[PDB]
């Protein structure tokens, strides 16, 4: 009940993203298209995305057959 406010001032939503992608691409050094995919496929979680991307060939195997 009762909605907050939402929207205050011009936000660099896109900018940030764009910058991020490039960054993530620079930080890592992969294709630019990857960034988006990664980010998007990582909720735009640079930290994580980067963490994962970096350690791709190494997943926290474990599973737990139900």
């Amino acid at each position: 009940g009762s909605s907050g406010s939402s929207g205050m001032s011009v936000n660099m939503d896109e900018l940030r993203h764009q910058v991020m992608i490039n960054q993530f691409v620079l930080a890592a050094g992969c294709a630019a298209d990857q960034a988006k995919q990664l980010l998007q496929a990582a909720h735009w979680q640079f930290e994580t995305a980067l963490s994962t991307f970096f350690q791709e060939t190494n997943i926290p195997n474990s599973h737990h057959h139900h």
